[PDB]
């Protein structure tokens, strides 16, 4: 009866560790975005 | 021997890598939001 309880807390911590990855790929996206608007706001004004 | 790791298993999933998540949700948001204040360096390139 300890166990159905042990196998789901270490199934939550890999629940979590999933879940805790995505915003460490989604803090690289706005900063990888934000090192790159150098380049565009030169090309967008060519266009204008 | 089952019981002690439990709830030392437990004493990080259940507050600490809870707590590392939410710690980082706002990284998450609070560059999400400087993206949108990047947004009005495109309103320069509006002005000209």
């Amino acid at each position: 009866r300890l166990e159905v309880e042990k196998d789901e807390l270490q199934a939550a911590l890999e629940e979590a560790e999933a879940a805790l990855e995505q915003e460490e790929n989604k803090v690289l996206r706005s900063q990888l975005e934000l090192s790159q608007v150098r380049q565009e706001i030169d090309r967008r004004i060519q266009e204008k």
